[PDB]
């Protein structure tokens, strides 16, 4: 049946994307009901970014300075406000395409889909994970700020990320939909460096369960281990420590495959110690950590949204 | 800015997906204007599949035997016909959500996005490539037949693939929207094995150009080569032969980076000969071949659709 990095269908989010321009800056906004959400740096000029005082810069702006365009139609802005690092622009029309939705702040290791957009227009969709150092590894060019990340359960879109910037190392940082940055990052041009990019162990294990369900079994072996023994190994390889909560989340996959979680941990431990010796797993030559256990079950069972 | 395997936004296609049931079989259909397209094996029972005579099985079916449901509403079927391996069910209502579209038969090495669906409901979206042996490497469970593959230019959706089956090795086979299978495959349970899965060289090169544009440059070197010399190497590694047409398509990337195509071919040749020695390129430990040169330019320039 196969296993691929899969994004959620994005049509429900495409219908919320709009362009926001303030003065000479144009980026993306998210229109839900009668509010348009966008990064507050829409009010900055490029030289403003080294050390912006957003509250002062915003004093010079009025509702008519924010130009919001939905596809070809212009929205009328009747109010604006700053919430942490996002601006909320109140418009006079509710978006007809607004899906059921929620805003959520995700935890590191959780995955979500990104709908990259430029000037209010979608360009593509891909899957991401909030890394342990709170950056994400995406694909964003200038003008893509304001593109969002989300997850979908049935018919409800949970928005969890809004894109704000690129670090000098090429990774990305952004905020939840309440405007709070994931991690320590700030919306200004300063020295901000990311911390260790540790591997999300529980996802690697889930992906090894997906591999076995799909026929890639060469890495299975005769050993087992314990959580404390496995974790010694994980520390050495900059892997996240595995907890009993993680073992418990892998329980459904453990049950479906008949492979105890600790036995899979023993497989992963040999893989870390000896490498893959030139072989591949689910088409990869390295250990994938951007699938959560929920993702593997979802995809191995065909869940759908409406 | 980063580079990721990215699917096209799928909302324009989500609005075309429907469920089709015939007797005891349920799968997906594609509703464009007033025709619903679906695999003809919707008329088969599981035992029919070993050696189906579709034309005979279809004699026993009338318009009212095909149940088509769009979300929660039922469509009225006023005509049905077989075209190669697809059935076309004429319905009495044009789909309101039909996007501008075209049907195209793609060539091996070209990429497209798949909107996996079950029972007429989207579950996810991912990027694929028509492999040289005409199979695709997807993620499909039972009930996913009828899910389609497509590309989008601006506002026009070009549909290029409809899913029909899984081979015993786990790869997938299907048809264009005219019902002709890609490759030698047939819609019955027989011994069908895929040929060599050769690597699409021109895409690997495009992806090396994307890597350099993104800062991964460790593989660049002091050498050059020729097309005939490079091709000796490609044959040894089961890579597609590179032609002058391929060099020409990489011309725009060659121009933007200042790296002549043959010099990149020399980099790829060392990579094939020596491996990656434990290093990665654009986050991968192997050479990616599912990005076309058009894909790299599109994504490195932020093209959008409306
Ligand atoms: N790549 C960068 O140097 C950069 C760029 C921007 N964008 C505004 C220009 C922002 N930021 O948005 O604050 C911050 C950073 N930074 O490293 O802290
Ligand atoms: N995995 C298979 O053995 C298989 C399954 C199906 N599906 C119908 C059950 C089809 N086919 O659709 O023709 C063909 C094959 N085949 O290998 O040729
Ligand atoms: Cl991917
Ligand atoms: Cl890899």
């Amino acid at each position: 049946s196969g296993f691929r990095k899969m994004a959620f269908p994005s049509g429900k989010v495409e219908g919320c994307m709009v362009q926001v321009t303030c003065g000479t800056t144009t980026l993306n906004g998210l229109w839900l009901d009668d509010v348009v959400y966008c990064p507050r740096h829409v009010i900055c000029t490029s030289e403003d970014m080294l050390n912006p005082n957003y509250e002062d810069l915003l004093i010079r702006k009025s509702n008519h300075n924010f130009l919001v365009q939905a596809g070809n139609v212009q929205l009328r802005v009747i109010g604006h406000s700053m919430q942490n690092c996002v601006l909320k622009l109140k418009v006079d029309t509710a978006n007809p395409k607004t899906p059921k939705y929620k805003f959520v702040r995700i935890q590191p290791g959780q995955t979500f889909s990104v709908l990259a957009c430029y000037n209010g227009s979608p360009s593509g969709v891909y899957q991401c994970a909030m890394r342990p150092n709170f950056t994400i590894k995406g694909s964003f060019l200038n003008g893509s700020c304001g593109s969002v990340g989300f997850n979908i359960d049935y018919d409800c879109v949970s928005f969890c990320y809004m894109h704000h910037m690129e670090l000098p190392t090429g990774v990305h940082a952004g905020t939840d939909l309440e405007g709070n940055f994931y991690g320590p990052f700030v919306d200004r041009q300063t020295a901000q460096a990311a911390g260790t990019d540790t591997t999300i162990t529980v996802n690697v294990l889930a992906w090894l369960y997906a591999a076995v369900i799909n026929g890639d079994r060469w890495f299975l072996n005769r050993f087992t281990t314990t959580l404390n023994d496995f974790n010694l190994v994980a520390m050495k390889y900059n892997y996240e420590p595995l907890t009993q909560d993680h073992v418990d989340i892998l329980g459904p996959l453990s049950a479906q495959t008949g492979i105890a979680v600790l036995d899979m941990c023993a497989s992963l431990k040999e893989l870390l110690q000896n490498g893959m010796n030139g072989r591949t797993i689910l088409g990869s030559a390295l250990l994938e950590d951007e699938f959560t256990p929920f993702d593997v079950v979802r995809q191995c069972s065909g869940v759908t949204f409406q």
